[PDB]
């Protein structure tokens, strides 16, 4: 079992990685929102006595605030909108299966949760063929048209890729994250940050649910669909030139190393 | 193309899944939105002074403190969330550099945390594979068959370790249900996290991410297992198809 030693050192060195990458991380995040969650919270206790003192017609405002959370983990006009109706468990299904789960719409019934299960662990392959198909269709169309445009150039073999790869992510960067962010923020009402925001969340499979998007729906899943193929590759090249990175940081310690002070 | 057929059958699934759901949630959904006119107007009614005009004020304001934790360790359960791309968004940033930091951190992150988890799961696949290489042969002196008691030994011990355990942990923690337990397990590591149930909601919480690295592996492969079955029953009801259409029809040439 020499490689498998030689695999577990591997192993080990890339977890610490992450763990520094997720430490980094989190002092980053809570250094640019902590901040913003104390002014809200302040600002929360001030509208809270505002509303006691003005009026003291008491504990029970609590008790209202805790119905009113509990109709958080549900969602003039005493008739509402339908969650749950024709299209809303199309999307959901939709989201299941994408493994997105943006959470806006959850099962709340015993047996809905149970066939949220079933339906996962089922649908979440099956996706995967689609999307592995979706994939492969799309990367051969691009293949047509780079084998036309790289022979435009062949005025070496190998700085030519780099053009070409610069083609790639600025052609899908405009079709499957510019527009499709313009379009939800002439609809959905959103900044230039929140759908970019939005894009990247929903098609990196995360998924927050903080922005979710007759005509319009269809083509957001649709849109989903080839985009979260665009991520795939996309996601993988940015892998590429991570284990490039790494190990010619590896060669550069070991340069150092070996010369360490000449 | 065989990806239309594929794309039509997954169509065919979300309605048919779009139709259960709805059958299953409309029901409770309206249920619970009656009770909340309900328990609306008892409010009305018996606070003369808490008038029509002092509450949707409120209420807007409260769903917007549904809008908004960040602490020492939330933002690293936080950042575990994002680079696994599971986001229960129970947390997200509302800081506009957060959420650009955010985009950059997930663009980064989910390719390194990509290799971390293959390295994990290749670890854990030869783990197993040491203990499946002793337990098949006192089965093989005793073959293709033996293949299937191993993958299914392979799943009852997983679905103990990965499933069972800590879904009982978390009920017993968390206080949720014998459901709830297992429902966020799946959702967790199926890497779905609609954040309805979270963990997050000191021994206890890096137990939880460490499970999730190592959960998220043993899914890997049971997702993977099961898209071989589904290409095998895809396959298999391929050929059946084919029997029937020319049986169908040896019958058709007979005049
Ligand atoms: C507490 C009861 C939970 C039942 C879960 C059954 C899951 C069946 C999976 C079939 C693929
Ligand atoms: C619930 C059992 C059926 C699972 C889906 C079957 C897929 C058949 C694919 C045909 C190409
Ligand atoms: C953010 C840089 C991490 C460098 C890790 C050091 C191991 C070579
Ligand atoms: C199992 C539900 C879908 C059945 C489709 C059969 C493939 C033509
Ligand atoms: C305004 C944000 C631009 C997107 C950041 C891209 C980081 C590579
Ligand atoms: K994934
Ligand atoms: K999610
Ligand atoms: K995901
Ligand atoms: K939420
Ligand atoms: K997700
Ligand atoms: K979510």
């Amino acid at each position: 079992s020499a490689i498998n030693v030689m695999k577990w050192k591997t192993v080990s060195t890339i977890f610490l990685v992450v763990v520094l990458y997720l430490i980094i991380g989190a002092t980053v995040f809570k250094a640019l929102e902590q901040p913003q969650e104390i002014s809200q919270r302040t600002t929360i206790v001030i509208q809270r006595e505002k509303f006691l003192r003005a009026h003291p017609c008491d504990q029970e405002l609590d008790e209202l605030i805790q119905q009113i959370v509990a109709a958080d983990n549900a969602g003039a006009s005493s008739n509402q909108v339908s969650h749950w109706d024709l299209g809303s468990s199309f999307f959901f299904a939709g989201t299941v299966i994408t493994t997105i789960g943006f959470g806006n719409i959850s099962p709340r019934t015993e047996g809905g949760k149970i066939f949220c299960i079933i339906y996962a662990l089922l649908g979440i392959p099956l996706f995967g063929f689609l999307l592995a198909g979706v994939g492969d269709q799309l990367g051969t169309i691009f293949g047509k048209g780079i084998a036309k445009v790289e022979d435009t150039f062949i005025k070496s073999q190998t700085k030519i890729r780099i053009i070409s790869t610069i083609i790639f992510i600025l052609f899908g960067c405009v079709l499957f994250v510019a527009l499709p962010a313009v379009i939800f923020k002439h609809i959905e009402g959103w900044s230039a940050l929140d759908a970019i925001y939005f894009v990247v969340i929903t098609l990196t499979t995360i998924g927050f649910g903080d922005y979710v998007a007759d005509f319009y729906k269809p083509v957001v899943w649709f849109w989903i669909l080839v985009g979260l193929a665009y991520f795939a590759a996309v996601l993988s090249m940015i892998g590429d030139w991570l284990r490039v990175i790494a190990k010619k940081t590896k060669e550069a310690v070991g340069e150092f190393r070996a010369h360490a002070a000449e």
